[PDB]
């Protein structure tokens, strides 16, 4: 009924990131499906990370299995899964896409239809989320290069807000994730900031007066 509201100042920037744990070298569930929408949901959480507003990296240290990913030190970038979620917002109406290209070892994406909202005082409640059908599913062919490039464009409209989710894992050595937002502008960007959004809590006793 409502697909936005007046009161949005709960909305702070980001993309949520969660690292799980992903067993080494594994290359068979980076190809399966079912893992990589759910069956990585069971595995030990070894981060959890908020603000991101530039999702991609390109790690590899022959000398290290962890790294700095998304300022936070010593991530095991190695072999891990990383979920990044958030509430994409259309600032202007048209065509947006977005991009997965050559990515080591796989992605899934998952990219909602509008959320609708409860409006409150306080700010915004999505009602909307866990989009269970991906779009997107790339894997790089194993030993050889990864020369997908592989996209979704849809319209959206401008003020609107669209939960998604993408999911990525790394099997061993390098952890490619190359994840670009193309606007109706034409503009390929790869900082999603002022388009992804987290809505903060509010107490639903005191959504109204
Ligand atoms: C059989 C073997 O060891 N081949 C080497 C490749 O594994 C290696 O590429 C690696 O492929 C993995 C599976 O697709 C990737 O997960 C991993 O990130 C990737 N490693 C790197 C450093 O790119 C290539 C790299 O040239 O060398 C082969 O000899
Ligand atoms: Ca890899």
């Amino acid at each position: 009924t409502a697909y936005g509201c007046d009161i949005t100042t709960n909305a702070v920037d980001g993309f949520d990131a969660t690292i799980y744990q992903y067993n080494a070298n594994d290359l068979r569930l980076i190809r399966d499906p079912t893992f990589m929408s759910t069956g990585y949901l069971g595995r030990n959480v070894l981060n959890k990370i908020s603000g991101v507003t530039v999702p991609g990296f390109n790690i590899w240290n022959p000398s290290s299995r962890t790294a700095t990913v998304y300022g936070v030190k010593n991530v095991n970038y190695y072999n891990m899964v990383l979920e990044l979620k958030g509430y994409f917002k259309a600032d202007v109406s048209g065509d947006y896409k977005l991009t997965l290209s050559h990515i080591d070892d796989s992605s899934m994406l998952f990219f909602g239809k509008e959320t609708a909202f409860k409006c409150c005082d306080a700010g915004s409640i999505p009602l909307n989320e866990a989009p269970t059908d991906y779009s997107l599913f790339t894997i790089k062919p194993s030993n050889q290069v990864n020369s997908e490039v592989i996209s979704a464009t849809q319209y959206l409209e401008a003020g609107k807000y669209y939960p998604v989710r993408i999911v990525f894992v790394n099997a061993l050595e390098r952890a490619r994730f190359d994840f670009k937002l193309t606007i109706p502008s034409g503009a390929v960007l790869d900082d999603f900031q002022n388009y992804i959004y987290q809505f903060g809590d509010l107490d639903e006793n005191s959504c109204h007066e």
